[PDB]
């Protein structure tokens, strides 16, 4: 089997991407944030505290003839941005772009933190990291991809995120029309539960490539590119007036600037992030200070190849017995 679903930016900045997902019988379609950095499929629901729902579409398990309470199971997750959610668990039928999994754990939120409530466009998350990170207790549950894998034509999914435009998540096949050149594959460590790999270096604009190993994660659920302070300083030093602002929380730059591109290495191959992809717009409405799309990871503990990086490539998440990642230009 295969599936194919369009993923759409939630706003004019590409802050995140939503993909329609069918849950239950009859189908209830929710728009979920596919997140290769986490491993829980959770949704706003009829159980979510009413004051914490503000425009999201909810899953109502009592209206699904295929929903079953997973007795005793609870979940609770906290994300790198400080947001969080928690609740109980049902199993139900879940379909993405025509690919159906029966018995998928659907984690129903009883509580969500303010940032989730405040984002009316995201009805929940669909985790695509390794199932070892799933938070369901006392019996850990499998991701949608893990459950679908054996049925797929090939044990892979691909992320093709758009810049200010829709893109595609495919399951079970590699669309050879969706990228240019060849796909370069690179080793993955699953030891932390992430799609963790080592970039071979970087360049800023038309500058020379610096060969250096940068370990980080391919994370569709993180907006920006978080890299070591040395790399980020080298990037922003090429932008007149850019500075790191403690009050704003990262590098800012004059909105009048034209940003240089940023290149990262995948083996001997190179992915070029155009400068425009690094502009996240005014720090507050009407400001002429703009927020940078490349930021330091120094306070995180891990480098994160988020959407800024991934949307410059066609990315293969290869879930073969030994997982690997593939990157192509597009």
């Amino acid at each position: 089997s295969t599936g194919s679903a369009t993923t759409t930016p939630i706003d004019s900045l590409d802050d995140a991407y939503i993909t329609p997902v069918q849950i239950g019988t009859p189908a209830q379609t929710l728009n979920l944030d596919f997140d290769t950095g986490s491993s829980d499929l959770w949704v706003f629901s009829s159980e979510t505290t009413a004051s914490e729902v503000d425009g999201q579409t909810i899953y109502t398990p009592s209206k699904s003839t295929t929903a079953k309470l997973l007795s005793g199971a609870t979940w609770s997750i906290s994300y790198g941005d400080g947001s969080s959610s928690s609740g109980d668990v049902y199993t139900d039928t879940v379909s993405v772009g025509g690919l159906t999994v029966t018995g998928q754990a659907v984690e129903s939120a009883k509580k969500v933190s303010s940032s989730f409530t405040e984002d009316s466009t995201i009805d929940g998350l669909l985790g695509l990291a390794f199932s070892t990170l799933n938070t369901v207790s006392p019996t850990q549950q499998k991701t949608f991809f893990d459950n679908a894998k054996a049925s797929l034509d090939s044990p892979v999914f691909t992320a093709d995120l758009g810049y200010h435009a829709p893109g595609t998540y495919n399951f079970g096949f590699i669309d050879t029309t969706a990228y240019t050149g060849s796909i370069t594959y690179t080793a993955v460590s699953t030891k932390q539960g992430f799609w963790e790999w080592t970039s071979t270096g970087y360049a800023v604009g038309s500058g020379t490539f610096k060969s250096t190993s940068i370990d980080g994660i391919a994370d569709t659920g993180t907006t920006l590119l978080y890299l070591p302070a040395t790399v980020v300083s080298a990037y922003w030093a090429q932008v007149s007036g850019a500075k790191s602002s403690s009050s704003v929380g990262g590098y800012v730059f004059p909105c009048s600037a034209t940003l240089p591109s940023f290149t990262f290495g995948v083996g001997s191959a190179r992915i070029v992030i155009p400068g425009d992809y690094i502009d996240f717009g005014p720090i507050s409405t009407g400001s002429s200070s703009c927020f940078g799309g490349i930021q330091s990871s120094a306070g995180i503990g891990i480098n994160i190849f988020g959407d800024v990086a991934l949307k410059a490539a066609f990315v293969v998440f290869n879930g073969a017995t030994t997982p690997t990642l593939g990157f192509a230009s597009k």
